[PDB]
């Protein structure tokens, strides 16, 4: 294991971004969101819509995100978006976790 070029290996941090987020529902407009980690050498993490998984390798219905980050654009808003979206992560030195949230109003 190492860092770059020096042999360490960093435990991981994975944090909310903002904690709570909100939206202004039945428009059918696009959101961004994210719980951002990292480490060294790279982590792998996943996180859930209160319970069930938003894993990056087969849920991906109307979202999609970038690497060393966790910012996950969301299509189409309308109600049914409401979530406690906590997160998880982990690689070769360690583990870490955090929670989001986003209040999805109907005007």
């Amino acid at each position: 294991g190492k860092d770059i070029q020096v042999i360490v290996n960093v435990p991981p941090s994975v944090r909310a971004r903002q904690s709570t987020m909100n939206a202004t529902a039945n428009l059918s407009q696009s959101v961004t969101l994210a719980c951002d980690a990292d480490g060294f050498p790279e982590p792998t993490m996943t996180w859930t819509k209160d319970g069930e998984p938003i894993e990056q390798e087969d849920n991906e219905e109307k979202y999609s995100f970038n690497y060393d980050g966790s910012e996950l654009i969301i299509k189409k808003v309308d109600k049914s978006d409401e979530a406690e979206y906590i997160c998880i992560a982990e690689n070769k030195a360690g583990e870490q976790d955090a929670t989001i949230h986003l209040k999805v109003f109907a005007k």
